[PDB]
């Protein structure tokens, strides 16, 4: 399933939507994981919050000014921490003449303006805010409590984060911490555009990045983990790196899969909610994740190897666990489909 590894979109009914982990297993049985990114449009009747007119007093403790340097589709993003601000203050800046979205008809025109102007007039990203916009009673796809096997770490990446975007705010090329999955919900506002590289081609993106930034690569085993590297889709086309693109709109979920490299940008004022999560398939990725060797987020895999792979525990502890990851294989939970 999904031999082209193209980004798939799913429209679950209210009944299919209710079981989060089962629905992740379902989309994997359909080959969604091969693209490294999937869109899930929830049923129309489902709302995580009745209204977003009550969040003006919400504090963004560390807004970041995003300074970008580069040319020829290759850039490095530098984050400058600014003083705390409210969502009311952030919305005022986001919609001001200095930072508002330029006029555009088609996405391709806006995508061009982004790649042409990302190094000018550095925007402010109200990123990494600990919090949720979900009402406490919401039991479906609740980013604040997904209750996947990732909870075994607790029972930081198992908590919800908010992202208040403005035009031209960006997320650099990366995989998740420990090559985990992630869920991103766009609560409201202007779209968020995504680029993705299939996990089966992730090593090709890394080789391209290493060749362009040899200083960074010598300094760290996993420099892409710093989340500072921006590469244009045109630069990827030029070097034959397979990739796909998708625009997430308000009210839609995006799912990133283990070792799924993604990057993207915000079209204007918006707010997304995200967290990391796991399935039984992730354990092997966590065991094999190449981590940052210069700073970082590290999860001990021991608890997972003991519980889900007891027969492999002595072999693994000895450093003799030679398992090769097949990126095309769905999670064992997908068996029923
Ligand atoms: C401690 N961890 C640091 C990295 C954090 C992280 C990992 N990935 N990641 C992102 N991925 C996808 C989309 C977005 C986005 O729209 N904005 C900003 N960051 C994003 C953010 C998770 C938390
Ligand atoms: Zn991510
Ligand atoms: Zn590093």
């Amino acid at each position: 399933l999904n031999p082209s590894a193209r980004i798939m979109t799913f429209y679950p009914t209210m009944e299919e939507f209710r079981n989060f982990s089962r629905y992740i297993a379902y989309i994997e049985s359909q080959g969604a994981h091969r693209a490294g990114l999937a869109k899930v449009v929830p049923p129309k009747e489902w709302k995580p919050r009745a209204s977003y007119d009550d969040i003006d007093d919400l504090v963004i403790p560390a807004p970041i000014q995003q300074l970008v340097t580069g040319q020829s589709g290759l850039f490095t993003q530098y984050n400058i921490q600014k003083k705390a601000m409210t969502v009311r203050e952030f919305r005022k800046i986001a919609n001001s003449d200095k930072y508002c979205t330029p006029r555009y008809s088609e996405f391709e025109e806006l995508e061009r303006k982004y790649w042409k102007n990302l190094t000018f007039n550095p925007p402010i990203y109200g990123a990494d805010v600990n919090g949720t916009l979900y009402e406490k009673h919401v039991d479906e796809w609740n980013i604040g409590r997904l209750r996947t096997i990732l909870d075994l770490v607790e029972k930081g990446v198992n908590t919800p984060y908010l992202y208040f975007g403005m035009w031209k705010t960006s997320f650099a090329w990366h995989t998740e911490d420990m090559d985990l999955y992630s869920i991103n919900y766009l609560h409201f506002g202007e779209p968020k555009s995504w680029y993705s590289v299939p996990p089966e081609h992730g090593k090709r993106l890394e080789r391209l990045a290493k060749g362009f930034f040899p200083g960074s690569a010598q300094s760290c085993e996993a420099f892409l983990r710093h989340k500072m590297t921006l590469i244009s889709p045109l630069m990827l086309k030029k070097y034959g790196i397979p990739f796909d693109k998708v625009t997430q709109e308000a009210g839609e979920f995006m799912i990133t899969f283990p070792y799924g490299y993604h990057a993207g940008f915000n079209h204007g004022f918006n707010c997304a909610e995200s967290t990391n999560f796991a399935t039984r398939r992730w354990i092997e990725y966590g065991k094999q994740a190449v981590l940052c060797s210069c700073r970082m987020v590290k999860i001990s895999m021991d608890v997972f190897v003991r519980k889900f792979q007891p027969e492999r525990y002595k072999l693994w502890k000895a450093g003799k666990d030679n398992t090769v990851i097949d990126h095309t294989l769905p999670t064992p939970e997908a068996a029923e489909f």
